[PDB]
């Protein structure tokens, strides 16, 4: 709907540790979605635990969040229309083995719990996860020199 | 049987040259195996957009659509392969971005269905009329690719 | 979908080879996070293609199609990783280009079904018998990447 | 140094054979330069005859003069700071054996005589091969949306 | 020429507003990534003026100090540390010539940039200036510790 | 100076850093992209004894034993391009042989940093190229062929 819809964007230690940040990026920077916040982390485990809190109750609950805590992740926060729907649709599907070539899992990875990165599902979801991984001073405010030639409107 | 000589029409639109996408999607019709057979780099008349969008001349946003297309530089382009009309078309991906598939160009560049990049005809016969809108016959260039009997096997 | 150390025999086809797909190709089973155990660059003889097609023997196109794979050299691959058969087939695209998704090998590269780039084994049984029939034993390498638990999960 | 001026880049008929097309245009997108004038075109024998006249001398040119009849030309005038002289230093050392691997012809070509493009030598030299390959109304006056961050000044 | 052999090195690369602007940071990311160093700290940010005109201190005395801090200030940044052996020099050599008309392509300065004053990136001069630079543009806490899974063969040595 | 001839060879190999680090499909087209034609390739890890005859020139350097470990330490993209000047000018694609020297647009330019880790050979003469062919490659395996664009990549034979 709106120009300035917002979601989280991760990409998980694997994605760092197989060199995906420079490639993962300019997929959504070619889309024409503006980067507002970003930084490399190490979160601490309570917040993994939050993150993930959907999961906390289910199996094999701790091994996740050793995994995540294994290695970097480069959390990002992407602004445009329909940033949440389409950033999930640029990811590819969430276990990799059916994703569509041309997108990030769909090139880049082959298991489920090795899927590069990590983009939140739901409008709402977005919300509260920049907010969990983000200082409101982190998200820049800023207006792109061809946000005209992207939008046809607000 | 599809001919290795169909043609379509394909226009970065003026947002495509502004955002710096016609290399990239020349490319991807280059890499598939279609013969570049014309190009130019035009600003065309009001006139000649209007007749292009006539199928939607009494709609209301018809005097915007103009305005855009007339906003900045077209690369209008003529694409020679088989089934060049359909494929085109997928490569250019679905002709809302939202509904385009990452790999595609729009599911790759572009997010709004009014700042779509690209424009493909639709169908042979649509492809011969814009052919022949954008076009003179003679800036259509005859040639023959080194790799046509790899790319095609018949035809 | 099962052991990690699933194989699959690719081949970038005459065509392939012509219009200079070999990097290309390699790049996209590469950057997938699978592993190359075997390669070669061969024009095998016809009684080899004769094999590779023996499925095909009882078709009228059996002569045409063998003659065509001897027209040019053929990079012969095995890649190993978990699916790589049904993902292999997926990253190569449909069989026919024309049915082919932009983001795959031949939805990027290929137009007619007799000029599709490349071929992948269709299944687990089929592959093990195109890599016997391919390659020597010895012409398969054992290697561990070093990215191996970035890519799987342990 | 002004901003506007420009330069005659042809794609010649070996460049549009080999599909560099699209990778020529990009490499003079990328760096900020404007394309202000684009055809692909297959000029009568006295335009290149002309084009080349200070070579009409030299062995090489009658040659010369029926390779670059040999196919179609894409046929450009790009627009930018220095771009004459950028512009030779993207394409590349004439002779693609002296040149460097980043360029144009480092990339792409091998010999001389089949260098993949031509670029102006020349301011003057410019406004005399765009004024023989472009009619005055070919050239396409517009603004890029990223000019003030292209340049910090006119 | 001579060049760094400690492969702890770190040095501070900024993308410009105008790399941020035109979409270069994907790009510039992975010139680095690909080369084999490590980033070790990333973010996006707005500095206030009294940072860049601590990042520029060495330039205050020039004409253009003024301009640079005012133009620094016009879009976002995307702040980073890079690390590995050499990284402040062949770092540099990776952005390409300060001035893009003196860059060579296949640089970043080379492939992407124009003007000087438009030059899409920084990084450090030195090991020193990356140390003030790297303790100017980010809290300590936000350096990351990691290991590269493939290390040993980006390096033959410690 | 340049080779003037198209048939001229030149063994480059991708080293085991290249391989592990994902750089095949990157580096092969780099040659195939400026218009050299593969004649052969194999993914081989050669046994130690091919290694000691490859850097023969340096069995007497104190590093002969240790390089030579690394070089047994991954698979090895072993190739033959052709084409005019492809020995020295398939090294100026690969770049410096200390990467700290090389440019970026090359090949260890663009990945590469430590020598000992340079991801990549080719030989460096043509007399030099010919030995190591000969030494990768079984006769048989090097593959006659012509590409569909040589009249397009080269203006004389
Ligand atoms: N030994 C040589 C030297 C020059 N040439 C010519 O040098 C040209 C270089 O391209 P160009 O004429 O469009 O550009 P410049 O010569 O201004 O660098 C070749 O395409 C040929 O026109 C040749 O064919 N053989």
């Amino acid at each position: 709907s709106m120009s300035n819809e917002q979601t989280f964007i991760a990409i998980k230690p694997d994605g760092v540790q197989r060199g995906l940040i420079g490639p993962i990026i300019s997929r959504f920077e070619n889309r024409g979605f503006k980067l507002v916040a970003m930084k490399l982390v190490s979160p601490p485990q309570s917040q993994l635990e939050q993150h993930y809190a959907d999961l906390s109750d289910k199996p094999f609950f701790k091994g996740l969040v050793s995994y995540m805590l294994s290695g970097p992740i480069c959390a990002m926060v992407w602004e445009g229309r329909d940033v949440v729907k389409t950033g999930r649709t640029i990811l590819g599907a969430t276990n990799p083995l059916a994703s569509a070539p041309g997108t990030i899992r769909g090139d880049f990875a082959i298991d489920v719990g090795r899927n590069v990165c990590h983009g939140s599902d739901s409008v709402e979801n977005a919300k509260k996860e920049i907010a969990l991984w983000f200082k409101p001073e982190e998200l820049i405010s800023w207006k792109s020199a061809t946000f005209d030639w992207v939008y046809e409107k607000a």
